[PDB]
């Protein structure tokens, strides 16, 4: 209803399976949603914050988030939004990394709330031990090759080339949504733009096994200059303060271009509309002041790292 | 060398991966070959005898056959030579059926020979317990979707439609050839016409994992009238004497059309060339006698059922 309008307004809704459908339910019930995380590194990064912060926002309007760590799938590899086939990582690496991601994840969610506290889960627990035969019959039977072949993630790669391994990724992710629906009452799966195919894939698995649930994608982060967001010359801007220091984190935000700043405040912060509009007026009336740029930077650094870190960054700058 | 020439002559060689390559090895070593059987019913049928009898022939020239029972794959379903998607059978049914097939299989092979006795094996033993993750990474990584999509079995079905389940069948079969190569020194996989794709699939898995082995397909059984061999008005001609009695079996063969008879003697019998040519002359000189028709029928009934059964059929007719 209004949470969906806010998101809309903030510009956090790229697509939704059935908006009137979802808006209805969001307003009538406490909705369990998940979002999936693949240990693709030893740290999450600012590409992951929109989705992370969106969960929070869903939590704050009283809904319950399951941060999902991908111990099994990050063992497979999601072709989505990748032009090339990736390298398969070792179980040990993935295992190692899973533990960290779980840690960064837990900072953004509320585990003490009563009625809607998070859960952080690992699909390795239900993927780990499912036998091949069972997967192909139980899950595979439900998907035609041609449904699968039409996915943006796949269609985008067939001449490029794609391992059968990567080709089946969507099936796992598919399966995830089903276990979470069955065991946790999970009705919404949200994600970034590139994840739409894998979300619907899960809705196709649910419909076909039960015959109820939604999908919402967040747009990928835009730049007015047409360059790739978060891609600095120094390299990725991590969430691990040992990977990217609080000062560096801080400075990244402080260097937001006038063109981006109101979009980023909307995406990454908890300032109200009334506050954001106010900053918009000051960016117009006094853009050398850099009022919106400091508010963004303070707000986000506090979120990720906390006041002391913030206090340090500011004092260091 | 000469075994391959014989087969050639008999007309049992539709295709071979590398004939000079295989001919060489067949003449220089004791070759381990397998042939795969899917419990698709509670009995094998005369569609299966060419392949079965071919193994025997390979055994007789001193080679070692592994009759393979498909407890796992017949749980999946091979699209090959099927225009439509099949129904998935119960584990229990497949399990039940596996036991019978193993029994009919064992009749055609020599288990007492020293140096080249058969083995009857079940891919359920190595497929049964392989986890999904392991399969997609260990086996899937090696095959592009586009290699797979070009297979006769698959390409022949995409508009028709094909479950991902059936789409992956070739991967299992793929895997089979690899375990058998690794654990049994198996270098040749033979099969019927429709199996070429799945054979090569296994050679692609071997090359790519090791960097040696061959594939030979037997033609599907021809009729001069253009109808489907073994398809009677009474229904399938089984190998189970409780499904098709010895008399019925016998009569089926005895009703061979003049057009087929020399081809069938070549395919299903152990008569020499000199003998087959002799019968060819008598079919020419005296075709009302039905000399080739009785020799076929006697020879084959003895093979499948034994003399007493034969004696009965003849006395019953
Ligand atoms: N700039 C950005 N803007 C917005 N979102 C961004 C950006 N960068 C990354 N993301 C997102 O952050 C999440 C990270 O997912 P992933 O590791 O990349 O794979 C995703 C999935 N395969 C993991 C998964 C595994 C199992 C499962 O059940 C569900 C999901 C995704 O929703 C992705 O859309
Ligand atoms: N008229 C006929 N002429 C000649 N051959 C015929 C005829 N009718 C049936 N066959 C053959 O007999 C064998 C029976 O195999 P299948 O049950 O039908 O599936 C075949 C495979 N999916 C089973 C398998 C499973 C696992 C594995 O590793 C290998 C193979 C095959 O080689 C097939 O080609």
């Amino acid at each position: 209803m209004d949470l969906l309008a806010e998101l809309q307004w903030r510009g956090l809704v790229n697509q939704t399976t059935d908006e009137d459908g979802l808006r209805k339910l969001l307003n009538e019930e406490r909705v369990t949603l998940y979002c999936g995380f693949d240990p693709t590194a030893d740290s999450l990064h600012i590409g992951h914050l929109a989705t992370i912060l969106t969960m929070r926002r869903f939590q704050q309007a009283g809904h319950r988030p399951i941060a999902l760590v991908g111990g099994a799938t990050g063992l497979i590899g999601d072709p989505s939004g990748k032009k090339s086939e990736r390298t398969l990582n070792a179980k040990e690496t993935v295992e190692a990394w899973s533990a960290r991601i779980k840690e960064q994840l837990g900072r953004f969610l509320d585990f003490e709330a009563d009625g809607n506290p998070a859960k952080i889960k690992n699909n390795y627990d239900w993927i780990g031990p499912l036998d091949v035969i069972t997967f192909l019959r139980d899950v595979g039977k439900h998907f035609s090759v041609n449904y699968m072949m039409a996915k943006e993630s796949v269609q985008s790669r067939i001449e490029t080339g794609i391992s059968f391994t990567e080709f089946s990724y969507m099936m796992l992710q598919a399966y995830d949504f089903l276990r979470l629906y069955e065991t946790e009452g999970c009705r919404l799966q949200i994600g970034g733009s590139d994840q739409w195919g894998n979300i619907t894939a899960g809705l196709e698995l649910i419909r076909k096994t039960k015959g109820r649930a939604f999908g919402l994608t967040i747009p990928l982060v835009t730049k007015a200059d047409g360059t790739k967001f978060g891609k600095t010359e120094s390299g990725t801007i991590w969430l691990d303060k040992e990977k990217t220091s609080p000062y560096e984190f801080y400075q990244f935000w402080i260097n937001t271009d006038d063109r981006d700043v109101i979009r980023y405040l909307k995406y990454f912060t908890f300032l109200s509309k009334e506050e954001i509009e106010a900053l918009e007026q000051e960016l117009r009336e006094a853009p050398e002041k850099r009022a919106a740029q400091k508010t963004l930077a303070e707000e986000v650094t506090k979120l990720v790292h906390g006041e002391e870190a913030l206090r340090q960054a500011i004092r260091i700058s």
